[PDB]
This record gives structure tokens, sequence and C-alpha cells, in this order.
């Protein structure tokens, strides 16, 4: 039975069962994975202090960067404000290294971490277990417990931001240490280190202002923090707590995000509408992963008015198949592919057949290293 | 009469004999530049040399940067070769510091040289000179006349790169270095080095394999190419040569890529169809700001079979008033204000009244401090 985490449990139950009796399909596309992990093994772990430009507190470990739609102004003799352009990302994003950084190291950790739960293997915790230290609880290059300075907006006075969605990178590193508790070289003092630095990201999410804010944000961006909150949460095995969120907070918000007719308005109106609809659909996906571990299914389980996330599936499906189809802005084109592990969630989650085919007939391919993928050898 | 180099004479002349005249529309505009600026003046000089991640020759000296559509296959386990994925560029290419570092270097000296050639204040050449040695002639921080290592491809390394139209960034700055020659700050041991750096690197771009093919290429990247080639020539004063070039490679080129209806069907064939159909005309309106001061009009001149620039512009000038309606892929919106500059020449050396209209109503904002607008006061 897996560890309470952030993942499909049940396609990650299956490979490990499946490898340790030494099924052959199973088993050559575990060693395919693990000739993908070599890299992470070599690979120095990554800090938020390698960076130059330090944000206002002057702390190199604060998180800082710039929200991806702010663009300086021409028409300023500093650029100061900057001005919004929907949909489009300033390429001054690439001037924060916490920005891929935050990415490398948790595809990194990811995929050392389910690769020790799989084969069982020391190496890859070993290797796991270094890129946790240094990225959380390192005294000197661990990252502060805080997202104050992520998505920062130049000249902007209050405005504290444009939110921490930026978190769910490290955040899914955060619960898959759960894996590697038990080996050898994840230490009592080390989950002891890193449980304290979660119940303090924890706090600062619940309490700090801008924690309070995104947790009542009106669009998807309300639901990858809870996505978020309950990594978290599971990390701490706040179980309770995971209840909690997904009755007072999830439901609802999908309760008034998804419209009648199964559309997301508050995503309609982006420039990027098909993908902002599918990214709040994300966001939905990844919470019941974890929901879902403790019997509650966010894919019909119904908003106090009656909604089901699963009407929202329905209102998209069509456009997955065709996206050239869809009606609303779009200034870029949407990658289909991320239908197939989305298809794939709602569709097991709601016995729909016709979603789980139309899963599997986009698929992914099988020798993909996109870390993501990996417990779905299914779609491959 | 303005000294020959990369720029609209004819507005140049203007706007100098006016702010000499003390004229007050003028006067006004030429102090807002003034202020825009005093950033570049402040502005330490960029260098190529300033990169950890060395080129094959390693030799930081050498320009190096990735060609911009070319992305890890993820289906292979080092990523390499990489793969196009045409018009989505990868971010990647941020990691090479020469590509924006160009760039910097190259909108601060072309707004210096043109300030000290309007103005005549030695502070505006002194600092242009402190940015043309630091990039082109110091013996430690000066690029090599090359660009073997432009737009280089991982894994395909076996052929060359896909061109270095990256160029036209700092010669248009070699160009502008002519507007300071008689300046207190550039000497004639300045001017000397430059001179040489300006021979070697047309010898490179005339005999070097990698300029040979790229000038040879069929599509935008061929006229591109003598765009930069004339604005080398020009600034090494060889004008019989830019008459060569204008009557034998770039008429040609150009009337082997317009189609009878005056479309370009190697940019149609492109993702961003509208973009490259515009960027190849842009092409062949920097060189004509060239050709036209040595009595060449490229707008009107017709080539060997017929074709004759003006048919392009003709194609395209409808969907310049409402892109929306352009029939062809183009996976990202499409800047109507490059249609600005861009009829606006076309229109002048046409005598065509409407596209001159249409130019001044999309028009340029007035306060931009976007450096190559700054001879277009009557756009804005």
């Amino acid at each position: 039975s897996a560890p309470l985490g952030p993942f499909n449990a049940t396609l990650l139950e299956q490979l490990k069962n499946d490898y340790q009796k030494g099924e052959k399909e199973v088993t050559r596309y575990i060693e395919l994975q693990e000739k993908v992990a070599e890299k992470y093994i070599k690979m120095t772990p990554l800090s938020v202090t390698a960076k130059k430009k330090l944000p206002p507190s002057k702390d190199p470990r604060d998180y800082m960067t710039l929200s991806p739609y702010w663009w300086p102004d021409s028409t300023k003799i500093d650029g100061l404000p900057y001005i919004r352009k929907d949909g489009e990302r300033n390429p001054e994003v690439y001037e924060y290294p916490e920005r891929e950084n935050a990415n490398r190291f948790g595809d990194a950790a990811y995929c050392l971490g389910v690769l020790y739960y799989i084969t069982g293997k020391e190496v890859y915790a070993k290797a796991c277990a270094n890129h946790l230290r240094t990225w959380f609880t390192d005294p000197k290059l661990g990252m502060n417990p805080n997202m104050t300075y992520a998505n920062a907006v130049p000249g902007m006075k209050k405005m504290r931001g444009s939110g921490f969605i930026d978190s769910r990178r490290f955040s899914r590193a955060l619960g898959v240490a759960k894996l590697i508790e038990g080996s050898k070289s994840w230490t009592p003092s080390d989950k002891k280190k890193l449980d304290d630095w979660a119940t303090a990201f924890c706090y600062w999410m619940e309490n700090s202002t801008q924690g309070q804010r995104e947790s009542h944000a009106a669009n998807n961006h309300g639901l990858w923090y809870e996505a978020i909150h309950l990594m978290v949460l599971a990390y701490l095995d706040r179980t309770d707590r995971i209840r909690e969120v997904a009755e007072q907070s999830i439901l609802p918000k999908m309760g008034a995000q998804i419209a009648d007719d199964g559309s997301l308005p508050q995503e309609l109106k982006r420039t990027l509408s098909l993908h902002y609809s599918t990214f709040a659909l994300e966001a939905l996906m990844e919470a019941n992963q974890i929901t879902s571990q403790i019997g509650i299914n966010l894919w019909s389980t119904p908003a106090s008015n009656g909604k089901v996330a699963s009407q929202a599936v329905d209102y998209l499906y069509p456009f997955y198949l065709n996206p050239e189809d869809w009606k609303f802005k779009q200034i870029k084109p949407f990658d289909q592919s991320r239908a197939a592990i989305l298809l794939y969630e709602a569709g097991t989650a709601l016995g729909n057949q016709k979603y789980v085919d139309t899963a599997k007939r986009i698929g992914l391919k099988y020798s993909t290293s996109d870390v993501e993928t990996i417990p779905y050898l299914v779609l491959k």
C-alpha cells in the first residue's frame, strides 16, 4: 500500500508489485526509467541561493520570480510600472534562476523518489536525499519557507505579487520525500528538519496575507493553491485537514467556477482560454490523486449546488479531440498530449471508458523522459 | 549630407538640420531621446566573453547561441539530437548571454551614435566609443570577427549552424560607428582597429563555407545576409560593392521569392507566416536604407524576372490593416506596429500616399524608448 503522496498511488503500487514479481513488460519499462534517472544521480543539487540580483529582503534564500505576463512599459523612462499582456511570457522571467531551477530540482527529486519506491535500490534514495537537503533544509543553501517574492511585478506598490502557484514544482518533491523514509540515507534527523520546514511553509500558506488571498482566488489559482496545500498536508500526515480542505474549499471553488454548461468562465476570458481551462482541471486532478487516497473522489463528489467536476471534463472533451474547434481566444497552440494524463485520471475516476480509450489513443511516448509520465506505462 | 550608414539618412539629416536651427518640436523630441539615452551612458559595456559554457573552440571571444526552434528530444536519453519545432522558441536560448547582450549593445551604441550626429555633444560620442571598443576591437573582451558558432544545434553538429542572422544586432552598431568619426573620443587608432575588424568580418562573411552557404539562401535569410553585408560594406565605404550586391544579389533574390500574386511562398509554409512575410521585407527595407543613399531604390526596381518589391507589399497591405484576416498559420500574435515603419519606408520610396497615410494612422508612441524608432518623429 503506497504511502500518502502526490502521485497516482494505484498506478505506482501496481508497477512496484509487477516489478517485484519480475513481470517482463514492467521490468523492461523500469530499466528504461532507470537509464533516464542516471543524469539525476550525477546532477549537482540546485539551491535557491544561486542568484546575483537579490530580492528586497537582501536574503538569497528567499525565492524570487517575475510574474510572467508583466512587461516593461516602453513609454516610461525606466519602464516602470510594468504593463500586463495576458498570455505573452516576458523572457526576463529567465533572469531569475529559481524559475527553471525549481523545475529541475522538482524533476530530479520526483524521478529519484519514485524509482526508490519501485526498485528499493538505496542509490536512488541517496541522490533524492541530496537534492532534498540542499533545496529545503540546509542552513545556508536551503530555501526559506515562504513565497513572499514569487511573481513580483516591478513598479507595483502593495500588489504583493500575482500568486505563488510556482510552489507546485518543489512541493511535489516535498511529497515524494515520503517515499524515501526508512532508507538508510534519509536519517531521522533529516526527516525532522524537513517536517519542521514543511510545518513552517504550511503556516506561511495559511496565515500570511498572500496565502490568505490566494486561498480565496476565483480562478484556477485558488484551485492550484489547494492542490499545493494538500501536497504539504499529506507530507505532514494531516489527513483530516485534507478532508476539511476538500469539503470546505475545493468543492465550493468548483461549485462556483464551473458554469451550468460545464465551462469555466474565469478561464474563458484569458488569451489562452483552452490552456487555462485545462490548467484548472490539472489542479483538480492533482488534488484528487491525494484526496482519493483517503476515499474522497473529487471528480464525482458534488459541491453544495450539485455541480461536479466531471461536467467540466465533459465540456472540454470534444475540443481535446479537435482543438481546432475551440471557439475562444487561444493565442498559442494547445498541446493535446495534456489530455492523455488528464482524461485517464478523470476517466478511471468516473468509470467513463470513452475517456480512457481516448487517453490511450492520444498516448504518451514510451521512451519519453518527462518525469511526470513515469507512472503511466498504461498510456504508453 | 549624412555619412553612409544603416538608417533613413533623409529623416536623420532632417532631424539634425531642425535641431541645429532650434526648431521647437524637434528640440523637444530630441530632448526626450536624450533622457532615454541616459541609461546607455551609465551602462557598463557588454562583452561576448561574459559566459560560462564555452564553444567548441573553447574561445570566450567566439560568439555562440542556440538555434531558437531546436529542442531536446525527450524520447532519447541525452536529448540528442535536438528536433525542430518551427516557430516555438526554446527558452534554452537565454542560457547563451550573447543572444540578448548583442541586443543591449546594439541598442546602446545605435542610440548614442545617432544622438551624437544630431546633437554634436561629445558625451554621446564618448559613451558610444566605449561600447564599440569593448564589443569589437578590445584585445581581450572583443568578439572574434566570425559567426561560426551562431545558432548551433546540439547533436546536428555534423553540419553547421542555421545561419548568422543574429549579426544584424551588432552590425547596425558597426554602421553607426561612422557617425562619431571626427569626435574627440574616436581616435584614428580606434577607427583603424574597427576598420580592420570590419574587414576581417567581411572576409568571413564572403569566404567561409557558412557565409557562402548563407549567401545562397532562398528565403528571408538570404535577404538578411545581404542587408548585413551592405552594413559592413557601407561602414567600409565600399560603395561599388554595394551596387554589385544590390544589383546582382538582392534584386534577383527578391525576385525569385515573390509569387505572381505578390505572396512570399517560402514564408507562407512557416508556422509564423505573417511574421516571416514581414521579416523578409524588413531585410529589404534595411538594405534599401543603404542602397538608396547611392541612388538604387530596391522598392521600385524590378528584378530580371519582372518581380518588384512593391508587389509583395501590395499582397500584405490589407493584412496590415486587419491582421485577423490572415489565412495562413500564425501560431503567435502579430505586432501590427511593425507595419508603421515598413509602410512608411516602402510608401516614401514608391510615392504611394495610401501607404504613408496608413503608416501614420498606425503610428508609433511619441514617448517610446525603442531605439530603432529614434529617426521616425514623422510617425509619432
